[PDB]
């Protein structure tokens, strides 16, 4: 197989400064911060993810496995790891996405999200996803919560906690136990623990549904145990009121039993692009930062020779 010549950057704790907490999960604390490299005269808005507090060797392998995947990606619609900090607790340093996750964004801005925006997000998620397919990467956790907003017009795929690299003549990934998101999972993933790029396509369909419903919970109320029995019977997520048969037919195609019958991410870019050219024909919607900001540079503009 092809050697992975990606560069993992080790950053000094002194190079960056924590401002406030963005999220305090059971896994850790994500901090809003600023990164001032060596003597570069730049301030890079960052998101610093530290592994809870305690140093357990079991979870350190998980954060470094996430660092491996995140350092091996480079696409405008995928979040790249800026570096790692080897302190008492391992810290992942990533680009600050000022508008947070897409799921919370669609819920918080329901009344100001237009058809042009929803369809553009779909194209963008399909572009980043097709890139991961080119990189032989299976996400295994694509959802609106794992799509971050850089600007309302620019979103990127993130959270490589479950991501796996295939390569050569490996077409599918076989999993173990662990907590897995059942409501975003393809049927072969629930029944056989088989993950492919086409299983990611199913998850893409559910992500699109979340967006088109403005952040509604898929199969709301239904326990994860019943999902498998529901999908096997032929039941799928409802048509969002704003969706024309055109958009819904795309979501439906992602949820077909035969994985190879589902659309490819390169076809989803094409389909949604045609739709983004005349967004009102496809979506029916009624009525459709405290420091010296002189040297602030976004991570997408801060590059080091590759
Ligand atoms: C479980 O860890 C996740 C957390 C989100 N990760 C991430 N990846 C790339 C960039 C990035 N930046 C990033 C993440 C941000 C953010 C600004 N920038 N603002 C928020 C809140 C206020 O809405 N979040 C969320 C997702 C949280 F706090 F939970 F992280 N964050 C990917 C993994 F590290």
């Amino acid at each position: 197989e092809a050697p992975n010549q990606a560069l993992l950057r080790i950053l000094k704790e002194t190079e960056f400064k924590k401002i406030k907490v963005l999220g305090s999960g059971a896994f850790g604390t994500v901090y809003k911060g600023l990164w001032i490299p060596e003597g570069e005269k730049v301030k890079i808005p960052v998101a610093i993810k530290e592994l809870r507090e305690a140093t357990s060797p079991k979870a350190n392998k998980e954060i470094l496995d996430e660092a491996y995947v995140m350092a091996s990606v480079d696409n405008p619609h995928v979040c790249r790891l800026l570096g790692i900090c080897l302190t008492s607790t391992v810290q992942l340093i990533t680009q600050l996405m000022p508008f947070g996750c897409l799921l919370d964004y669609v819920r918080e801005h329901k009344d100001n999200i237009g058809s042009q925006y929803l369809l553009n997000w779909c194209v963008q998620i399909a572009k980043g996803m097709n890139y991961l397919e080119d990189r032989r990467l299976v996400h295994r956790d694509l959802a609106a919560r794992n799509v971050l907003v850089k600007t309302p017009q620019h979103v990127k795929i993130t959270d490589f906690g479950l991501a796996k690299l295939l390569g050569a003549e490996e077409k599918e990934y076989h999993a173990e136990g662990g907590k897995v998101p059942i409501k975003w999972m393809a049927l072969e993933s629930i029944l056989h623990r088989i993950y492919t790029h086409q299983s990611d396509v199913w998850s893409y369909g559910v992500t699109v549904w979340e967006l088109m419903t403005f952040g509604s919970k898929p199969y709301d109320g239904i326990p994860a145990s019943e999902i498998s029995s529901i999908l096997e019977k032929g039941e799928r997520l409802p048509q969002p009121p704003i969706c024309t048969i055109d958009v819904y037919m795309i979501m439906v195609k992602c949820w077909m039993i035969d994985a190879d019958s589902r659309p490819k991410f390169r076809e989803l870019i094409i389909e949604f692009s045609k739709m983004a050219r005349d967004p009102q024909r496809y979506l029916v919607i009624q009525g459709d930062d405290e420091e010296d900001m002189d040297d602030v540079v976004d991570a997408d503009e801060y590059l080091i020779p590759q």
